[PDB]
């Protein structure tokens, strides 16, 4: 969901790249004009958008689904920002690695109760390429999955 104001500035961002007035726009602006409001996906994000709010891969894409995108944009521009504070916070010495016992030092300081076994076991998942430590990827990974 997006609130009024929202609504009415990409409307007038999405109306300066539709200077025929034909309601729609081509997949190429689509990229441009959610540049020029502050969304910067990757070729790949970006093209997996539009496969899936635009059915029929013609190319063009109108003001709705627009907004739609606009509004998905938004919402993992937000998460992963609150997965990286998340981070920050978790990863006391900001090394990059969150270790057993700053995952402690946070369980704690939190109000959970954890023995360190299970501690170590949260780690011990978490950890994918096995040095016993949470890197930021295997963190997003834990996360969002
Ligand atoms: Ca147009
Ligand atoms: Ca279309
Ligand atoms: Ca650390
Ligand atoms: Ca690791």
């Amino acid at each position: 969901q997006l609130t009024e104001e929202q609504i009415a500035e990409f409307k007038e961002a999405f109306s300066l790249f539709d200077k025929d007035g034909d309601g729609t726009i081509t997949t190429k602006e689509l990229g441009t004009v959610m540049r020029s409001l502050g969304c910067n996906p990757t070729e790949a994000e970006l093209q997996d958008m539009i496969n899936e709010v635009d059915a029929d891969g013609n190319g063009t894409i109108n003001f709705p689904e627009f907004l739609t995108m606009m509004a998905r944009c938004m919402k993992d521009t937000d998460s992963e920002e609150e997965i990286r504070e998340a981070f920050r916070v978790f990863d006391k010495d900001g090394n990059g690695y969150i270790s057993a016992a700053e995952l402690r030092h946070v369980m704690t300081n939190l109000g959970e109760k954890l023995t360190d076994e299970e501690v170590d076991e949260m780690i011990r998942e978490a950890d994918i390429d096995g040095d016993g430590q949470v890197n930021y990827e295997e963190f997003v990974q834990m996360m969002t999955a």
